[PDB]
């Protein structure tokens, strides 16, 4: 069959992309071989927010309720009634997925793709040909190479455990460890978090990484620094024991490995339509996501960009958009993107971090504004937990180039931050608006 | 008589921030307090308000959110002592930091009620002061209904000092406290009421919001009664009251509150003989700095008419001390773009105009507005789902955005943000040309279509 546009993917990158063009009149098909919306749908974005959330319930009842006086007891934990929850969410957003394709007349074509060469595909084994196809094939979870590897789960795993273990170690230091202990030791489970250097997040600015080591001291996960997995050992009983190179141990009855993702470039026969990829796997791309050969590009995760949705989406339109709405500069501009981290407490960046702005502009020309402060809701309990937040600011018109926060609230209130940074605002544009009280988000506005 | 450069009368917010950023110039100060300082903001409003719908945050996630995420939970007891005692600890401690930076900043804080003895003299507690400059930070207090029986009820200050929960409450109000109070209560497990006199709560807010906020009542509570006009409050035999209404309906419940407004508390302090001027409805008339018709007599807050907030009150009062004791002649605040959140449930976010007031001003055919509507994902795995509704309101070719409102989880913390960029002037442009965080309530304002 022939068409204008195939996008190979039902992901992030894939629907948007897809979407826009057959809204300019292109006659287009989606190819997935396993679920419509792709990791954030499936076992990524959507079911960590619905578990984040079941944390946060199970932490206002055993944590925080005692100190505005509510005594109650947690009679039983479903795991099952949670997950049917879940499951039926998900199933609600793929019916929703499909009827959007349907209305825009996007034939979906469930099933694994590859090449035949630069113009042809090969599904079920019908041939399918296209002027222009998109590559959006994701990722997928890495796995340490190591004795006993296999006994681990890890984060598409987590989505499919039967019941919640006692005790939890996660490996690994960059958000999907983070996320994924803080719900873990949020929902009861003795939870270890094995991070390789001094603390996760190791990117991010100081201000962050530090108070997320105050908080994990506090109230778990435990945290276990300078630890390089050497092997995990099955044990008799069936747990598991995760030995480290320096000697210590721990034994789990559950590991998950959240070690970073790889690119899902590989059974898909490129060598076929010429379509060369970097030493890592990624696709290489340009600019405007244009890959070597004419006619194929890629978006998304596969090609080593910032794995987040909001990106492979806003790519993909903006492909779309340049390709068939005539707009030949349009683009995705990947500095200032906003990521907030659902942690325990959130965590909400955009812009450079206070290294990064002194390295870049000089000591000389950084002007940083801190403000620390207990957040509301727990300063009246015994367990009360910082907020931090960070203006890094340059010249003397103090452009604001980053905005950093760790504490409740930081996820909902970034974006419209994220919007003035976006417009060029500086510190006197944040200080000549009035705040709101009494909320967390005001602090950015009356920093002194 | 000892004499200051500046006194400030009302320890509140308006005073607190005016006094601290004259003493930073300075400027030796007087304070004068005649109760706690923080005014209403602290004592009862602001602060034990927040605490009080934390709490209702907490039961809410036990009893009503927590069943479908699978914890099968029982509240064996709920302690409002407890809860009060952990409210109040934490307004002390605010009292004690606010002494602290007074104290740093050498004001001399005088605790008593300060009546004017002329436009330089003020009488406190029998000392004569005087100063160069004078602030009149007094306030407001709660309004109450000429009707019989209205002593059997209470106000939003007799609310934070209940002694327990009443089973059944009934609130009388339409405007942000009434509606604050009522979602509050009811969330904390008492039948509520509320009683509106036309067709529904926030009436002056955008008419999505006011929709919403009811659609959610009558999933919900609090109860909403509408086309309610107060007669009568029988006080019963029992000790319940009973409310009447003008058009024959009634309601018996223990508990009544009174949210009708606020009146400003400048009748008491003999401004006759300083020669200012209030208007008919008793606020004190002031000009875009905050001057009074006596020169030398100035007033920020609530006490003049201006919009209620807290922050509002501290940025007039730190912008005016900036413009009399720091050479900025021209310093001032404007009050246009003033954002508010109301902490109802859900919350309210809301700044610039509303649609109706858009097309009043620039014309129905310059008027383009973006509407967005879902479910909450925190209620959306729940058989208790909850809408969360947003708006966008743009004028011109360019779609420069007048307006922002929403309601629903998240809208109390997102806003500031928004509020910002539409001070800088955005246009739907902007908004569409950053990049989402997903997923999050807030991204819809930058992927609306
Ligand atoms: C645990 C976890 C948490 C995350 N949380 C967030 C978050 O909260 N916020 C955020 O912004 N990002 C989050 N992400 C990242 C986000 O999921 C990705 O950045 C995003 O999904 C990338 O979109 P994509 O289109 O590149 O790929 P994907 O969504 O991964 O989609 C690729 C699709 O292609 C299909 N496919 C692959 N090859 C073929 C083929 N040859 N033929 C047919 N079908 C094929 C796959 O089946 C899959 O559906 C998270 C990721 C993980 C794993
Ligand atoms: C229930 C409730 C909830 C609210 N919630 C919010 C909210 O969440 N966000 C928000 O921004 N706003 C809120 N507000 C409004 C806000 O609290 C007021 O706008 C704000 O406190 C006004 O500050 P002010 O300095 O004008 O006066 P006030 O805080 O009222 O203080 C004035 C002070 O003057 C003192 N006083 C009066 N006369 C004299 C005298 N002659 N001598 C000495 N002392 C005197 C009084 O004792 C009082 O301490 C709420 C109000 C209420 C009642
Ligand atoms: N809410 C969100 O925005 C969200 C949430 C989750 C995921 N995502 C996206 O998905 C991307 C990939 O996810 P990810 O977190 O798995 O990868 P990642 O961000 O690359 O983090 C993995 C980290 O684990 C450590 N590591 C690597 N090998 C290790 C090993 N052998 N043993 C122990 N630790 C090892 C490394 O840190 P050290 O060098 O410090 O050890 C590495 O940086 C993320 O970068 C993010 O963009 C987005
Ligand atoms: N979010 C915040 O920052 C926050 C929160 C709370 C309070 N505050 C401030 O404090 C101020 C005062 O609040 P408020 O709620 O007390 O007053 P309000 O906002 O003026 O609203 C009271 C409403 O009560 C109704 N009403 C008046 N007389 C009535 C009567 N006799 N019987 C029944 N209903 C009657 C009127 O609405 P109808 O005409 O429709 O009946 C009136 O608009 C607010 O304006 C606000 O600025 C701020």
């Amino acid at each position: 069959k022939h068409y204008d546009y195939i996008a190979i993917g039902g992901g992030s990158g894939g629907i948007a992309s897809i979407n826009r063009a057959a809204m300019y009149g292109q006659k287009c098909a989606l190819i997935e071989a396993k679920e419509l919306g792709g990791t954030c749908v499936n076992v990524g974005c959507v079911p960590k927010k619905v578990m984040w959330h079941a944390a946060q319930i199970r932490e206002a009842i055993h944590m925080y309720g005692p100190d505005y006086g509510f005594d109650t007891t947690i009679n039983k934990f479903n795991w099952e009634t949670l997950i049917a929850s879940r499951t039926a969410y998900i199933d609600r957003i793929h019916t929703s997925y499909e009827n959007v394709l349907g209305k825009n007349n996007v034939d979906v074509i469930k099933g694994f793709a590859r090449f035949v060469d630069a113009k042809t595909l090969e599904v079920n084994g019908e041939t399918i040909t296209a002027d222009h196809i998109l590559i959006a094939t994701g990722g997928r979870p890495s796995h340490p190479d190591i004795p006993g590897v296999e006994y681990g789960i890890d984060s598409d795993g987590f989505f499919a455990l039967p019941a919640l273990p006692e005790r939890v170690a996660v490996v690994g230091a960059g958000y999907i460890a983070v996320e994924l202990a803080g719900v873990i030791n949020g929902l009861g489970a003795k939870t270890h978090l094995f991070v390789r250097k001094h603390a996760p997040l190791r990117s991010f600015d100081p201000m962050i990484s530090e108070t997320l080591v105050e908080v994990m001291n506090a109230e778990g996960p435990q945290l276990h620094t300078n630890a390089i997995p050497k092997a995990v050992v099955k044990n008799t009983d069936g747990s598991l024991t995760l030995e480290l190179e320096d000697g210590r141990s721990e034994t789990v009855d559950c590991l998950i490995w959240a070690i970073g993702r790889e690119p899902a470039n590989d059974n898909i026969n490129l060598e076929a339509a010429g379509v060369k990829t970097n030493e890592k796997g990624y696709i290489v791309v340009d600019k405007y996501q244009n890959t070597n050969i004419e006619g194929i590009y890629a978006v998304g995760d596969n090609t080593g960009a910032v794995e987040l949705t909001p990106v492979a989406v806003a790519a993909g339109r903006r492909l779309s958009e340049r390709l068939f709405n005539n707009k030949p500069d349009e683009h995705l501009d990947y500095s200032n993107i906003p990521t907030v981290v659902f942690s325990h407490p959130p965590i909400g960046t955009v812009g450079l971090t206070e290294p990064q702005a002194r390295e870049q502009y000089g000591d000389d020309q950084v002007k940083v504004y801190k403000s620390s402060f207990t957040a509301m809701y727990t300063a009246v309990t015994t367990h009360r937990q910082p907020c931090r937040m960070k203006l890094v600011c340059v010249g003397s018109e103090e452009k604001i180039v980053g905005i950093h926060g760790i504490g409740f609230g930081m996820d909902e209130m970034l974006q419209g931050f994220a919007v003035a940074l976006k417009m060029g605002a500086t510190k006197k544009d944040f200080d000549n608006t009035v705040a709101i009280h009494p909320t967390a988000a005001e602090e950015f506005v009356t920093m002194r």
